[PDB]
């Protein structure tokens, strides 16, 4: 399966759902390197494993 979200320019984090709507908060792998830059940017998730995208 796979999941689309967008990131917080105060938080990091894909703001996506699993399950069947379950609300799900996980930071994306982007220490002082893009942590965001724009309210919901842009996001993406994949179950192949959890690899979380970023803008």
């Amino acid at each position: 399966a796979k999941y689309t979200g967008k990131c917080t320019k105060s938080k990091n984090e894909c703001k996506y759902k699993n399950d069947a709507g379950k609300d799900t908060f996980i930071k994306c792998p982007k220490f002082d390197n893009k942590k965001c830059t724009k309210d919901n940017n842009k996001c993406t998730v994949d179950t192949y494993n959890n690899a979380v995208d970023c803008d």
